[PDB]
């Protein structure tokens, strides 16, 4: 069924980011409840067909590790998205309340985008372009799932910043990237929940003890890409997770794990086995 604009209905807004907008929605027609994005771009019709019209891979990307779709369109000055309405947010929502996340939890999630990540390569030659945790969908299910991901080539170019980069340092510098990016932006997402905050500058001694300004552009940018990476801090992280972020978090993206890889370290191999009550830990959490 095709979706229009007055078949909906306001319930809530999820939230905003940096050009887009959610609400909580329901599709009158289906009695469907769902999340609508909204995104502002004044552009031509012969464009926003084709962005349209290239979403429409969306329809094909089904996986339990990919947010679901519904169906895109464009209304007025904004081209709209609708999309499966995860109950439990995004993980950053959630690092919110939690303060930090269990490894074991993050275990899960790292599965979770892994499968997700290969998901989009493997059948449909996909690469992700904004991994970070609020582009990591959760719900009471204990289902985790990856949205906002680069379908549309178009609308790439469309909207062609902020103060938190999780883009790896060979996209900082330059048009030099690939899929390897996302497997950065992974790893600094995931020290950044292991922790409980973004994680550059890294802690200072003290601040890790009391654990267990914000920066200029620039300065922040030019540590990324420049300083040695961050690092799990030693002790409260098992060997196996620290090897992880390590691997996903090497400046060079030949040297940097790739999914291949990922996907049977250590860490991995180990977090499948284990039994973790993840939708019961995050509803505990809420
Ligand atoms: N399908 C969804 N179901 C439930 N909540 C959602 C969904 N999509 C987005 N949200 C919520 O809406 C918030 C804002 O969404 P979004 O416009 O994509 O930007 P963002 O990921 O928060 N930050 P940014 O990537 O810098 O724009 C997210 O943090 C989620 O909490
Ligand atoms: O959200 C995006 N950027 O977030 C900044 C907004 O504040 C985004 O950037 C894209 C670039 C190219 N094609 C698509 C998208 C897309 N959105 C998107 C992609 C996939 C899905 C799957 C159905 C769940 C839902 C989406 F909303
Ligand atoms: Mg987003």
């Amino acid at each position: 069924m095709e979706l229009k604009d007055d078949d909906f209905e306001k319930i809530s807004e999820l939230g905003a980011g940096n050009g887009g907008v959610v609400f909580k929605v329901s599709h009158k027609p289906s009695g469907l409840v769902m999340a609508r994005k909204l995104i502002h771009l004044e552009i031509k019709p012969a464009i926003r067909n084709q962005i349209i019209r290239e979403l429409q891979v969306l329809h094909e990307c089904n996986s339990p590790y990919i947010v679901g779709f519904y169906g895109a369109f464009y209304s007025d000055g904004e081209i709209s998205i609708c999309m499966e309405h995860m109950d439990g947010g995004s993980l950053d929502q959630v690092l919110k309340k939690a303060g930090r996340i269990p490894e074991q939890i993050l275990g899960k999630v790292s599965i979770a985008v892994i499968k997700g990540l290969t998901y989009l390569r493997e059948k449909h030659k996909i690469m992700h372009r904004d991994v970070k945790p609020s582009n990591i969908l959760v719900n009471s299910r204990g289902e985790i799932k990856l949205c906002d991901f680069g379908v549309s080539g178009q609308l790439i170019d469309s909207m062609a910043v902020g103060t938190r980069s999780y883009m790896s340092p060979e996209r900082l510098q330059g048009t030099h990237y690939s899929v390897q990016s996302d497997i950065w932006s992974m790893g600094l997402s995931l020290v950044e929940m292991a922790v409980g905050r973004y994680p550059i500058p890294p802690p200072d001694a003290k601040e890790l003890e009391l654990m267990f300004p914000p920066m200029a552009i620039f300065e922040l940018l030019d540590y990324i890409v420049n300083e040695p990476p961050p690092k799990l801090p030693s002790g409260v992280f098992s060997l196996e997770f620290q090897d992880f972020v390590n691997k996903c978090l090497i400046k060079n993206p030949a040297e940097r794990a790739d999914l291949k890889q990922l996907m049977v370290h250590a860490f991995i191999k180990r977090s499948d086995a284990e039994e973790v009550d993840f939708a019961g830990w995050l509803c505990s959490t809420i």
